[PDB]
């Protein structure tokens, strides 16, 4: 079920580092990225997928800063989403959700990060600095069990024919 | 395998059988998937405001109608109206756009996400405080039109290994 999919998919906040993304999962994974619905069909996106052993080790240092995101060094791999020139905010959540939802069907864990230090990961990775680099999400096997969902009442986040 | 052929068969469905109501049920799904979503600082600043009633469904719809867009909007009976409750709130916004209409299809149902419509309008029929933000309405039916094959850049202009 498409509802059973949406509770496991959770933040994997650790990774078996010897572990690597088989390459036919990770290209499913952006297939389901590129396929991602946007207003206007614009695509507005590019998705740079750090699989590099090295340079994933780079890309997830850069993105551990003032005690968060420790773990992103361990994720084997980092799928960096940058704007390609509003709308293409809510396109580039459409398309992390299709990766993290992606990941969670093929038996991966993953992790959307919005904090890191964008300008060492676009030096990294040869983004120009003019290009927004708004995610980096994580990728790989989880150690670490599910744990239980906290999300706000029905009733602060849905309301029926009425404000 | 299953979740990819759930990406390619859910689609921007333009036509509603207008007389063929949404169950409860699959309504009451859908709204715990666009819920579970995820959101940086876990802050869920979204707000769904379902509109089930004929009637409203019908104003809602028409209010989305303009320079011939969205006419089929009127026909759809359920939209779900996504307001931002206090950057992030849209990247959140689109994840649980993305929950909402794959529910929607995994439900068998159509849907199309409108991001172009009378604001003041919509917020005018349903209560919504003029000075939140209402970012987009999902419009879900059971559809009338077939399944089309995608339209979509090529994996070379959106995707690169290692290097931009
Ligand atoms: C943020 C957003 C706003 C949208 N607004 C509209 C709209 O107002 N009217 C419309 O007909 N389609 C709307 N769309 C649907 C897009 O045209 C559609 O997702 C895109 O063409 C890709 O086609 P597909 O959804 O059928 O895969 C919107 C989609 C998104 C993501
Ligand atoms: C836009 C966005 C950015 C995120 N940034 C981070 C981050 O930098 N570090 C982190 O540990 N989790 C990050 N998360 C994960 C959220 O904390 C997480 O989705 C939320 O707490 C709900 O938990 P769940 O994803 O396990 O269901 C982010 C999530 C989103 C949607
Ligand atoms: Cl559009
Ligand atoms: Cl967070």
């Amino acid at each position: 079920d498409f509802l059973q999919l949406v509770l496991s998919r959770q933040s994997d906040r650790a990774y078996d580092k010897g572990r690597p993304v088989e390459a036919e999962k990770l290209e499913r994974i952006l297939e389901a990225a590129r396929l991602s619905p946007s207003a206007c069909n614009a695509q507005p996106w590019k998705f740079v997928v750090v699989t590099d052993h090295e340079l994933a080790l780079k890309v997830g240092r850069a993105a551990a800063g003032l005690g968060m995101n420790k773990f992103a060094k361990d994720a084997p791999v980092h799928i960096l989403i940058v704007e390609e020139s509003h709308f293409p905010l809510i396109d580039i959540g459409i398309a992390a959700a299709h990766i993290t939802l992606a990941a969670e069907s093929e038996g991966l864990g993953s992790c959307i990060l919005g904090w890191f230090d964008e300008k060492e990961i676009k030096q990294l990775t040869g983004i120009p600095a003019s290009k927004r680099l708004l995610l980096d999400i994580a990728i790989g096997y989880p150690v670490k069990e599910k744990r239980k969902k906290m999300r706000k009442t029905k009733e602060k986040v849905i309301s029926y024919n009425r404000y």
